[PDB]
């Protein structure tokens, strides 16, 4: 059983529906609509400059996307202008859009593994109420609530926690659209909602998508879209993860650091893109990623559980034959890392990740057996699985964390 083979090539790009690590937001403290929320969010910032490309899109047409931001800046200007901001804009239908809207191997890169570690960190802020997991319609029993407040406690503040609600937010947004505008290049911003340590809700500007027309009469007819992401990541320290982009200079911003204030270039991120009816309903069922992994932590609580005959809850989550540490070195950065699994395993959903699933999970309890039990043929699974290591970044990432579980 030799570890699995990984394609050579140049490496990977982000495949992502939205910037993940290098986003950033445009914020205000709260006192509904999203239209005025990301005008208040723009006014902000005081650090707009002309743009231009500072790392362009090898295959599309750089003028274009440029022209779509300048834009989306002419039309909000011209809604600051109007006695009362319209609910919705949308944008006019400029050759620059028209075109923007549509009217091989690769190998593994070391982003897609610093992009997972930062999924499993905390954030300054809560991204989820109490009670946001689960859908019971009756009163849970008393276990099933502390487990769910232990875990809603260790996850409410992770990174991977933002990317759901921000996915479920931006889903729901286009998919809201897609039947609400058929026609319209709807302007939309993309919008998260979180409350600081402090207590004081915040609402969070990333960006802005465009559509293009949405006659979507079944689940996986194409909606395509024009997405313009704010980001700090300067985007020729690793252009091969930003294949899929043309990527502006639009501002500076002063920032605090660990070195002082300084004054950083602000970026923002374009690409054309597509998504289905299927895929958007699946983004807004991203919550369910807090579901899925509070049930394996749960199982695993059951597991110790039955051995100890008395529920292990407390003893699991406050960490007090038995279990002598963490391997992660915290309970909090177990939850964390299973949610951040179950949360790239949506935003990276695809057939090659399906089928690397289902075919290493049957590799895997076959070389357990054999480690356990040593001090029909292999082949065929091997070429299975790396049948599906072609050049998604999650999969790929994946394969590399199989080959050390078959190394050690
Ligand atoms: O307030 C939104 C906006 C529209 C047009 C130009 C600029 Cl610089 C801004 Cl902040």
């Amino acid at each position: 059983p030799r570890p699995l083979r990984l394609p050579d090539g140049p490496p990977c790009s982000q495949r992502s529906k939205f910037l993940l690590m290098d986003a950033l937001k445009l914020s205000i403290e709260d006192p509904g609509i999203p239209l005025y929320d990301a005008i208040k969010c723009m006014r902000t910032f005081f650090g707009w400059k002309e743009p231009n490309v500072v790392k362009p899109h090898e295959k599309g047409i750089n003028p274009n996307y440029l022209l779509s931001w300048k834009q989306v800046l002419a039309e909000l200007q011209d809604i600051e202008n109007e006695e009362k901001i319209p609910r919705t804009k949308n944008m006019k239908k400029t050759s620059q859009l028209k075109w923007a809207l549509g009217e091989e191997l690769r190998s593994l890169a070391s982003w897609i593994q610093n992009e997972f570690n930062k999924a499993c960190e905390l954030t300054d802020s809560s991204w989820i109420e109490l009670d946001e997991i689960g859908e019971d319609a009756a009163p849970i029993e008393h276990i099933a609530s502390m487990r769910r407040n232990y875990f809603t406690a260790e996850v409410s503040h992770c990174r991977a926690t933002e990317y759901i609600m921000k996915g479920v937010y931006i889903n729901t947004a286009l998919l809201n659209a897609s039947c609400a505008a058929m026609d319209d290049f709807q302007l939309i911003p993309m919008i998260s909602k979180c409350r600081t340590k402090e207590g004081r809700r915040k609402t969070n500007l990333y960006g802005f998508i465009i559509k293009g027309r949405s006659h979507l009469r079944n689940d996986t007819d194409v909606v395509n879209f024009v997405s313009m992401e704010f980001s700090l990541t300067d985007p020729r320290l690793e252009p091969h993860k930003w294949e899929k982009y043309c990527v502006l200079e639009v501002g500076d911003m002063l920032l605090r650091s660990a070195i002082g204030h300084v004054s950083r270039p602000m970026f923002l991120y374009v690409r054309t893109n597509g998504t289905s009816k299927i895929k958007m309903k699946w983004g807004m069922e991203m919550r369910r990623c807090l579901l899925q992994s509070l049930q394996q932590i749960e199982s695993m609580i059951e597991a110790e559980s039955s051995v100890k005959e008395k529920d292990m809850t407390k003893e699991f989550f406050e960490n007090k034959e038995s279990p002598k540490g963490v391997e992660e070195g915290s309970i909090g950065k177990v939850c964390r890392t299973l949610l951040a699994k179950s949360v790239f395993n949506s935003l990276y959903a695809s057939p090659q990740l399906e089928g690397f699933s289902a075919e290493s999970r049957k590799l895997l309890l076959i070389v357990q057996a054999l480690r356990d039990n040593l001090e029909f043929d292999l082949g065929g699974l091997y070429e299975a699985i790396e049948e599906c290591l072609i050049n998604d970044p999650w999969v790929l990432l994946n394969a590399s964390w199989f080959n050390s579980f078959l190394t050690h």
